[PDB]
């Protein structure tokens, strides 16, 4: 039971960690911003268990990616922050009344939050990925948008294909 | 707490799943027997939490490997059985009185069990990896032995290098 939740959380983290390495920077946009579906399983986790289940996934994926894809000891962090802010608000919307109309709108406000909060913390995190400008933040945002959207599209498709033997 | 256990179990499963693909059949021995350290983290899991924590890891690693490295819908199973039999007895030895002397001997009896039980179930599982002879079982055993040993050596080294800031 508790163990059933734990087992699946683990599987989702495994797949996420994997997809962590299938990253591919965006044309015309900065390359420290890479983009992967290490976040889609984070979302299946959250719309199956808690948002806490979700956060566990975004978090474990990022830690592992840290040790290994090291040399970028911040990138991991930004990827977590986006993951969690977005998954949190998106759940903090699909949470309330009803479902599907709510899920999708939860994803739209989700990417909007994510982009805001991250363009903010990016004006106090782009600096430490010097350790390891405004025009830079307007290479940032365009990115965040597409991540929001695309993760949403992919998530949505798969979450759909759960109807299969979720029932039928 | 419960969540701390769950987090680390997840990390260990992620690393295991990964190491699942770094496999490399043994010279002079059959090639459906591949050999990987997808089992070492299973062991760190068990000598840190339950043997149940251990089994969760050997199990999640094998499931994922199933879906993906499919085409071998039995290999996954045999890898689980070895993993669990060995990790189980090895813990069912380091469990009792004292530690280190017990840990190592737990690994010795562990590989001896694993080899026995698997050469057994292999005389009623080599057949279904036709679906998907005695001389074959004496390409099997020599394998099982080296897996026991080598996993043990590797496990032992790493488990050691936990002294670092496990304390100092
Ligand atoms: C400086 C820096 C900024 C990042 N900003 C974002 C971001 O704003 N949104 C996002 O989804 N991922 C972001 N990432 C994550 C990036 O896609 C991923 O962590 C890669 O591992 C970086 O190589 C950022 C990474 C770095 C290093
Ligand atoms: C027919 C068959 C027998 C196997 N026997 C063993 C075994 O005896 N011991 C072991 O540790 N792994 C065994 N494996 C696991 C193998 O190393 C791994 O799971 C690969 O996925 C097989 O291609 C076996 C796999 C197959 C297909």
């Amino acid at each position: 039971q508790q163990n059933k939740r734990l087992i699946t959380i683990s599987m989702l983290s495994a797949i996420a960690f994997v997809l962590t390495f299938i990253k591919f920077p965006i044309p015309f946009l900065p390359p420290y911003l890479t983009l992967d579906f290490s976040d889609v399983p984070s979302l299946l986790a959250t719309f199956t268990f808690g948002p806490v289940a979700g956060i566990i996934v975004a978090l474990v994926k990022n830690l592992l990616n840290y040790l290994f894809s090291m040399g970028d000891p911040v990138g991991p962090f930004a990827n977590f922050l986006a993951g969690a802010s977005f998954l949190l608000t998106a759940y903090a919307i699909y949470k309330n009344k009803r479902s599907t109309k709510s899920l999708i709108t939860g994803l739209i406000i989700a990417t909007i939050v994510m982009t805001i909060v991250l363009s903010i913390l990016n004006y106090f995190v782009l600096l430490p990925l010097y350790g390891m400008k405004v025009i830079i933040v307007s290479g940032i945002i365009p990115f965040n948008i597409i991540k929001g959207i695309v993760i949403s599209i992919v998530f949505i498709l798969l979450y759909r294909r759960l109807a299969n033997f979720l029932k039928r």
